[PDB]
């Protein structure tokens, strides 16, 4: 029996719209040396309540309870990495320096790099590690155990999507959904299921995005994810597109504007706007989409070759299909393009 | 170091009896002494597994703090290496001990790395390995020099798998200069040799012969150079003394076939290739198989299949074999370059 888990369930079932405002207050009244305070740390981080997580870290880092101290220090490293105040190599260095006694943090330790490595495309080795983790080793905090189960299902889901293993990606996203009531995990699961259907099934892609958008309502960052993806979906399938953010200066938003312009056959303006994105505010995966859009306008195979290269560098075996399809249309060897997509 | 002095005497004067002299000697050392510690590294660096484990067993019974600590950390290394535990349990066990020595602190960091590198995950490893500073080891120069080699060999192996052939050689050469552990010399010379398969025949050959010389006495290590020398000479259409006509193993029969193709006996090459089709074979073997079928029939389809099987087995090295042939048959050089990324 966990009193924390009992409170969360009461707040989720009876006051869902006030969840953050009730739980924030309650989490910050817990003594930092207690089991409940520890669970609160995972509850805060699993929900991406950043300011709460950081307030809990500040208290628990300097607590006298050894377990609390340990959770504090390891979540501290996680948070530093997630905010980008440090890089993964230093994160690992710091983990090494700390003597980890709990099964929970030993396992968490391993997951911390994975959030960074996943963000920038390294998949195969960490997959093996995730399947190796046995959460039955966590004997002393079933709330962490259940939360970590979800964390694993979501990571696996995301890995399998990027490997273009869409049956497996769905399997793990659905298992994540069944496993949790944490909004953030439901959001990412529905994003993943939605993205899995981008090429194969418009309606099912849309319907998984709308389910996720419903769950995301209230958090504007989570809302933005579905609107960006719904905007891509409609642009890709050449449908009327209500989801675009014309105001945003962010690269992924401006790309959706461009794609719409291409569909509207305003190719001159699409190019000038694409040409202004040439300032280096873009990761490899963003350059995939960039050179694909340029290709759609200019019909230059070079643009599509570059698009393939950037998708290959970022290890996106899903979106690499787009320029490959276009190169097939321009009469390039279908067998070689199939081999590039494996 | 008295230990380093004995090893050197045994290597120079009784190389053929190295194991049988050193095994005896290592097990007669007092387990509380620096020499017994060094023996533990000597044993593990050489993959004398029975010996390593016997020395581990002896470190538990020692009362010296440092010896006890080396015992427990090599114990974790060996448990992980035998596959009795996974990396998670390893890290868990490492956390249980407070590590006082700089050498076992550094070695504890390397233990996971051997597991993570047994299954891809390179890039993150590279940076971690270069971050280790071996100048922190003040108290055992034999471990220091052995660990330096361990680092150089891992980096070498990583860079080879990334098809960073210049960098793999750089670290293999550093490994060679750093060591007299036979198995590290063997892996370094194989690596340097393999790095030149496609770029430089003479240098590939010369590195494989140097390694063959060092491998003399060990039948497993000898076989590696003979297999690779057989491939090299077949690939460059040179006279081939390394072929094993007797062996029924797939890679040996493949070298027979390749020679027949070079001698333009395509009829016999085909019949022998056709009989390999009913033999257990991994994906990497199917790479070589369909390449040889391609060399005979000159059908693009065989070369496409060869590429696919090399891609499925994640061989970024030999995939170039089918690529080059497709280039010669007028396939898009940009698509072929992208496949070899």
């Amino acid at each position: 029996f966990s009193e924390f888990n009992s409170i969360v369930n009461i707040v989720k079932t009876h006051y869902p719209d006030q969840e953050y405002e009730l739980m924030e207050n309650y989490c910050l009244l817990l003594d930092p040396n207690t089991k409940a305070a520890r669970s609160a740390l995972e509850y805060a981080d699993a929900n991406s309540f950043n300011t709460l997580t950081d307030k809990l870290v500040e208290k628990m880092s300097i607590a006298s309870n050894l377990k609390s101290k340990e959770y504090g220090k390891i979540y501290e490293i996680h948070r530093k990495l997630s905010r980008g105040e440090i890089d993964v190599l230093e994160a690992s260095k710091n983990i090494g320096k700390y003597r980890i006694k709990t099964d929970e943090m030993n396992i968490f330790s391993k997951m911390i790099p994975m959030y960074d490595y996943l963000s920038k495309g390294n998949f195969s080795p960490m997959k093996s590690l995730l399947k190796q983790i046995d959460l039955n080793d966590i004997k002393e905090n079933n709330y962490l155990k259940k939360s970590f189960e979800t964390r694993i299902y979501v990571l696996l889901s995301n890995i399998y999507l990027n490997e273009n293993e869409l049956e497996l990606s769905r399997k793990y996203a659905e298992k994540a959904i069944k496993s949790t009531d944490t909004k953030r995990f439901l959001v990412f699961s529905y994003l993943t299921i939605g993205t899995s259907y981008i090429f194969s099934d418009y309606a099912l892609s849309k319907q998984n995005y709308l389910s996720g958008y419903e769950i995301a309502k209230g958090n504007s960052v989570f809302e933005e994810f579905f609107k960006r993806n719904l905007s891509f979906l409609n642009n890709f399938w050449n449908k009327e597109n209500p989801w675009i953010n014309y105001d945003s200066n962010a690269v992924t938003d401006v790309q959706e504007v461009i794609f719409e312009l291409i569909n509207q056959k305003k190719l001159e303006r699409a190019l000038t706007l694409l040409k202004s994105l040439e300032r280096k505010k873009q990761n490899e995966n963003d350059l995939g989409f960039h050179y694909y859009l340029e290709g759609l306008i200019t019909n230059d195979k070079e643009a599509f070759y570059k698009s393939v290269e950037y998708f290959k560098l970022s290890q996106d075996k899903l979106f690499i299909k787009m320029p490959l399809i276009k190169l097939e249309s321009l009469g390039e060897n279908p067998r070689l393009l199939k081999i590039i997509s494996m």
